[PDB]
């Protein structure tokens, strides 16, 4: 062809698969709180760049700007979460995000056997794997301060691909992108949004703003 790009794909670590395909296969009512997990990953990495610009203040200059925004799109049927926050090297992305056990899995796993609610999947080190309550595929782009864009994806099936990505440039940060399921679109609804963050997501120490087209 024209063009080519080179692309990566990694098997998730064996537990991480299972927890996956439990959480997409099993019927769970308080799917809400995926979107409490994802602002605090934002959170948490903005607190690490802050951190780091104490002792750094040229690491703030890739943007001085820290904060969250969220991004419904009806049209791609995509709810976007963006953060200003450490972003995530390409190794960052392969041991963090599917290829390294965690300790919790097992024993969140076992919680939801004996009947814990998924809300508690933020306490066992696993909780970004909640976006697949109500996202059939989700896109993570990320941008750390000394490396390239790069672009995270799976639609579960037990794998996950890693590819520099060629998409608008971001400057630093982390982009996380849910292309929802077709009976998961109240959470493209301004109110819906509004209503789960007030619930879940009033102790975020930055602005966070939505954008309503
Ligand atoms: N928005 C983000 N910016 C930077 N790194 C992120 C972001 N989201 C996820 N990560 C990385 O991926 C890892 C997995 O996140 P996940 O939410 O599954 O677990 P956690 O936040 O470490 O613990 P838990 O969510 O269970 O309290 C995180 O530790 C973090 O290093
Ligand atoms: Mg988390």
């Amino acid at each position: 062809p024209m063009e080519e790009e080179e692309v990566e794909t990694f098997a998730f670590q064996a537990e991480i698969a299972q927890l996956m395909s439990l959480i997409i296969n099993t019927f769970y009512s308080n799917k809400e709180i995926f979107l409490r997990e994802l602002i605090s990953n934002s959170s948490d990495a903005l607190d690490k760049i802050r951190y780091e610009s104490l002792t750094d203040p040229s690491k703030l200059d890739s943007g001085k700007e820290l904060h969250i925004n969220l991004i419904p799109n009806k049209q791609d049927r995509t709810l976007t979460i963006v953060d200003t926050g450490i972003g995530m090297t390409k190794a960052d992305l392969i041991n963090n995000l599917g290829t390294i056990a965690k300790s919790g899995t097992k024993a969140f796993m076992e919680a939801l056997q004996a009947g814990a609610d998924i809300s508690m999947i933020g306490q066992f080190g696993v909780g970004f794997y909640s976006a697949y309550l109500v996202a059939e595929k989700v896109t993570v782009i990320t941008k750390h301060n000394d490396d390239e864009q790069y672009a995270w994806e799976s639609s579960a099936g037990g794998s996950f691909t890693v590819r520099t990505d060629t998409g608008e440039p971001m400057g630093r940060g982390t982009k996380v992108i849910l292309h929802l399921k077709e009976d998961q679109t109240e959470y493209l609804e301004e109110r819906r949004i509004k209503e789960i963050v007030k619930k879940h997501s009033q102790f975020i120490g930055y602005p966070i703003t939505l954008f309503v087209e």
